[PDB]
């Protein structure tokens, strides 16, 4: 593939484009429905059922459906994330996965197809603790084999944003098998801090099943991929 994902966002490839319309997001909060181990990262899922919970404007052509989101990490704090900046990696990102229900009739076929999904990217750094973020943790010890899932309470992903919300956004593609290029990605420039010990408590999860030999779930995250020829562009000044 041509438009691979990730890729190390850097300076000298960035091109400002003043153009793009304001990136609205808006979640309904009471759509979610619980939390799984997926045998290879944790994620949170949504009842996508309406079209009124989604991001739209920015790259975006219509409104895109939030379908789920998901984080990845590393074995210690000095790596996991799966952009990069500038050559800088940070501990851990997470993904909020949306699909084109204008061009698609749901996220399956969306997920392998041309401009079918929307995945805005947020990375994790050291510093206060993510009192959102700890709603999640705290259940992770419920999740610790493969597959097991666990009911959620309502949750809104933007409280996982960062206030400042610049983004660069790129075409690009899933991280994971089928490694489909059908993702417009966003990523915000702005990390979200999070207490050592929430990271921590990522890295208690497995990738293995339950009575199996136990296999820890870290260093779940894609190595870098070039940008070929690729237009990188941030939605603010550089
Ligand atoms: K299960
Ligand atoms: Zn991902």
């Amino acid at each position: 593939g041509t438009r691979q994902s990730p890729i190390n966002i850097q300076w000298k490839d960035s091109v400002y484009d003043p153009q793009l319309a304001p990136l609205r997001v808006s979640y309904d909060a009471a759509s979610c429905r619980y939390l799984w181990n997926t045998g290879y990262a944790f994620q949170v899922e949504f009842d996508d059922s309406c079209e009124d919970s989604g991001i739209s404007g920015g790259p975006l052509g219509n409104h895109y459906r939030l379908k789920q989101f998901h984080f990845h990490w590393g074995a210690t704090d000095e790596w996991g994330s799966e952009h990069a900046v500038d050559g800088h990696t940070y501990p851990a990102e997470l993904h909020l996965v949306h699909w084109n229900s204008t061009k698609y009739e749901n996220c399956k076929k969306a997920s392998v197809g041309e401009n079918g999904l929307a995945v805005i990217g947020v990375f994790l750094k050291l510093g206060a603790h993510h009192q959102a973020l700890q709603k999640l943790v705290d259940v992770l010890p419920e999740v610790r084999h493969k597959d097991t899932q666990v009911a959620m309470g309502p949750f809104d992903p933007s409280c996982l944003m960062p206030a400042c919300r610049d983004y660069w956004t790129y075409p690009g593609s899933l991280t994971t098998p089928p490694l489909a290029e059908s993702v417009t990605w966003i990523v915000q420039k702005t990390p979200v801090e999070v207490s050592p010990s929430q990271l921590s408590m990522f890295r208690t999860l497995l990738f293995s099943g339950r009575g199996e030999e136990e296999d820890v779930m870290v260093n779940n995250y894609r190595p870098l991929q070039p940008l070929r020829d690729r237009k990188l562009r941030s939605s603010f000044r550089l």
